[PDB]
């Protein structure tokens, strides 16, 4: 557990939810890569959620 990943909460948004090449720049395991993206509130939820075009 690295405090830099702090600072990768900052360029989260310019990662987006592209975990995998954030992963490579602060060369971490998935479970940080993952877990920033698990603590981010804008992408805890994938896409939009049931509201959306369905028949
Ligand atoms: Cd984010």
């Amino acid at each position: 557990f690295l405090d830099g990943i702090d600072k990768a909460q900052e360029e989260c948004e310019k990662y987006h939810s592209n975990w995998r090449a954030m992963a490579s720049d602060f060369n971490l395991p998935p479970v940080v890569a993952k877990e920033i993206v698990a603590s981010c509130d804008k992408c805890q939820l994938k896409g939009e959620a049931m509201h959306g075009q369905v028949d």
